[PDB]
């Protein structure tokens, strides 16, 4: 997994049981039928679902991207430096690896994993940054990752200031995903285009925000 | 500001222009302003913030916080003392240095290290727990053996009730009946030495307590 590369993603939600009913009735995800939720497709794991705890107030699911780093530690030193905030870690995860929690110059905030060790329909394909100053988070990410990033597995998009904005996991899905999210309540925000297809931006009905990449 | 002062309040909601109604009416606040700041007699209370504003995983409500010299230094604590660090130590602006934590029993509490008296006032912020001691002990260590015993305070609660940090606004037997009227339910009522606490649900949801005096 070469650094920057999006490696998991994890949905935090008040309504973990909507949750599985809405994703599994979009993209076919299997669960067995504990505080998360493994999702699978085709015999992988494709992700997690899990819940925002009892709170005494309304509450907003969101997903939460993680992207690879070689060493948790020095990109927490780098963070800083880069003109980016350490939100939370360096912080060990019961030998599943090492976690920080990062806020790159405009505020949107990443999960950056060092791990201790598909592509098809209904697979988590990769997250993409929307931004309105993909100059300096441009600049932040490829100091932190390489020259190389987001060049064509991650991606960063220029917004305007009414679009949804943070990184958004993007799943692989047939054009014909699009009524069936909306027949299931899903609001498109936003369509665009990316070299491998279009790209329809979508709030589910739990308010959280997730991509489906056309191809 | 001692440590462990409770010094600011902050609400998360997803209608804010319903909040600013629902407060206006409940306290009388003023509101100026992606937040809104609440004042009363010329002086700030608290504010009121947008839940949508952000994406991610988001937890609405209302955000207590309590003064800590050393936001470094709490943050090495608070595991120590049994706890999790949620978020932070992180600089905001000049303003300060803020963490989140949360305590033995899972309550978050905003940890802030700093760089009024009326209806409608800020007070102070009380903790319901069915654990008292175990989470008094957590939070003596992290400010002394003197915190929550005779500004904040401890309450042990049964296991159906309201459990957390609930700030506290001082106001008259009859903004209970207002705030049941304008939607609100109560959850609890108990009394405290300066007089009764009554534990509100909003509409919105979020949870306050009015301390009639
Ligand atoms: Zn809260
Ligand atoms: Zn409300």
């Amino acid at each position: 997994p070469a650094p920057g590369e999006p490696t998991w993603v994890d949905l935090l939600t008040p309504d973990r049981g909507a949750a599985l009913q809405f994703y599994s009735a979009l993209f076919g995800w299997e669960f067995s039928t504990s505080p998360y939720t493994m999702c699978r497709l085709r015999g992988r794991e494709v992700c997690s679902i899990g819940d925002l705890g009892e709170n005494p107030g309304p509450a907003l699911g969101g997903w939460s991207s993680y992207l690879s780093v070689d060493d948790a530690d020095a990109a927490a030193a780098a963070v800083p430096e880069l003109g980016g905030a350490v939100l939370l870690g360096p912080i060990d995860i019961l030998a599943q690896g090492r976690m920080l929690l990062a806020g790159d110059p405009s505020g949107h905030r990443v999960g950056l994993w060092q791990a201790k060790e598909d592509d098809g329909i209904g697979a988590y394909t990769r997250s993409e940054l929307l931004t309105g100053a993909s100059a300096t988070d441009g600049a932040f990410y490829r100091g932190l990752f390489g020259a190389d990033f987001a060049t064509e597995r991650a991606a960063i998009r220029q917004v305007g200031p009414a679009a949804p904005s943070g990184w958004y996991p993007c799943f692989r899905a047939q054009e014909s995903a699009v009524p069936a999210a909306v027949m299931l309540g899903a609001s498109v925000l936003l369509r665009y285009d990316c070299p491998d297809g279009p790209a329809v931006v979508v709030s589910a009905p739990g308010g959280e925000v997730f991509t489906l990449l056309l191809t």
